[PDB]
DNA sequence: TTTTTTTT
């Protein structure tokens, strides 16, 4: 912005960077905390960068929503790093797995930016790590106590690489200017170890609800600021597990919209998978992506029918009830209109995924001739989606997502461990830009 | 006991 013309943190962030680059093999994490202005630098060493006459950067981040909104901030293009690392899922009997095809060429590219680096596990890490070559100087950025990377296959401690590993040397950005900022200060004590506090200024801060009504209050004080208003869009209250979120949209939909339905007509939805629309040509698949993971998307046609699955190499047909739901893109992005097979009953869903494992232990084992036709593994299961309702989400999927107010229920935060529960309520406090409740 | 990403 001002070209040089920040704080201390940021500028010496900066001088650090470039020489990082002007010299052979060295690499470098900068970690923001919340507060200290992370992404303005961000966008700084972007823009000086490519005044520089650098052609080769490329913009790598750890998701597509976080991808898009790293595409948005800098406004040159960016792709996610498994777009780049190459990494393809494999298809194996009745798993997938993602694993690196073959390692790009990269001659290209001489600094690679990443987004986000709070979320890389090692198993990612190391691939880059093996990837990248000497030309190429890794410039990440992210925040460390930000909710460590999910890797249920491993017990440790274990914050992301970039953090740790000994060929990154990582500076830290200093706190930025002292104004009126309720939330960031509690932030700012959360990333110290205290727990969530009230801290209330000009009657906007962060409120909690405590004694024996909690939780009434908590929620009477919802239903009053959300009331009927079919925009959460600012509003988005969090939990740590999905028993809590769900209980929580259940309860939460029932009265903004007075109804018991799963789903109804005109409600914005999100994908928690991609949607993929598969063409066979030549009888070789293609398919392009509709819909990216965490898509927000609206229900124009919505209806509950059942289905007949059925796999060849399986006997007879089994009866799915689930719903078909016609849905378009709610966004900024490419508009597609579409139609989902969504299942919810849990009792509709088991008789799924018997039928689900039935057929794959056929194919496991398969003498009847031929090989196996996998074809109907896959095309039978792809038939049907993941989504969530908007008003409510885990901590962990609200990453990077900014509303205007947070509001966040802890009681089933004390099932993650001290280190984890922090970088929680650190993340769901950051959410909000002016109220921020708790219960 | 609990959280979850990713491709032409």
């Amino acid at each position: 912005m001002t070209f040089d013309d920040l704080t201390e943190g940021q500028k010496n962030a900066f001088n650090i960077v470039m020489k990082a680059i002007k010299e052979k093999k060295h690499h470098v994490t900068i970690n923001g905390p919340a507060g200290t202005g992370a992404t303005t630098l961000t966008k700084f060493i972007i823009e000086a960068l490519i005044s520089t006459g650098e052609t080769g950067i490329i913009l790598a981040a750890p998701t597509h929503a976080a991808k898009k909104i790293l595409s948005k901030l800098s406004g040159k293009e960016a792709s996610t790093i498994h777009s780049i690392l190459k990494i393809n899922p494999v298809t194996y009997e009745e798993n997938v797995l993602f694993e690196q095809k073959e390692v790009p060429d990269l001659a290209k590219c001489r600094v690679l930016i990443c987004d986000e680096v709070s979320m890389y596990d090692r198993k990612l890490f190391k691939i880059l790590l093996s990837t990248i070559p000497p030309w190429c100087t890794i410039i990440g950025i992210g925040d460390n106590k930000q909710i460590r990377p999910v890797d249920p296959g491993e017990n440790t401690a274990y914050i992301s690489p970039f953090f740790t590993h000994k060929d990154f040397y990582q500076c830290e950005l200093t706190e930025v200017k002292r104004s009126n900022a309720p939330i960031i200060d509690v932030a700012t004590d959360v990333r110290n170890g205290k727990w969530i506090y009230d801290k209330v200024v000009d009657g906007h801060g962060v409120r909690g609800f405590t004694g024996d009504t909690a939780l009434r209050d908590f929620m009477v004080n919802y239903f009053s600021i959300v009331k009927s208003l079919d925009d959460l869009f600012e509003n988005r209250v969090m939990a740590f597990t999905n028993k809590s979120v769900d209980k929580l949209n259940s309860i939460i939909r029932k009265k903004i919209f007075e109804t018991d339905k799963d789903f109804i007509v005109g409600e914005i939805i999100v994908m928690q998978e991609p949607l993929f629309k598969t063409y066979k040509i030549d009888g070789k698949p293609v398919s392009e992506i509709i819909f990216n993971n965490g898509q927000l998307v609206r229900i124009i046609e919505a209806e509950y029918t059942s289905t007949f699955v059925k796999a060849r190499g399986v006997p007879g047909e089994y009866l799915i009830r689930h719903w078909d739901l016609t849905v378009e893109t709610y966004g900024d992005d490419e508009y597609y209109r579409e139609k989902i097979k969504i299942i919810s009953s849990d009792e509709e869903l088991y008789k799924f995924n018997l039928f689900l494992g039935k057929t794959a232990e056929t194919y496991k084992n398969w003498n009847k001739g031929g090989k196996a036709p996998w074809s109907d593994f896959w095309d039978a299961k792809s038939q049907f989606s993941k989504v969530k309702a908007l008003p409510a989400s885990t901590f962990h999927k609200a990453q990077g997502m900014s509303v205007d107010r947070a509001f966040i229920y802890t009681p089933c935060i004390h099932y993650a461990d001290v280190e984890l529960a922090q970088q929680l309520l650190y993340v769901g406090v950051t959410r909000g830009r002016y109220d921020v409740f708790y219960v």
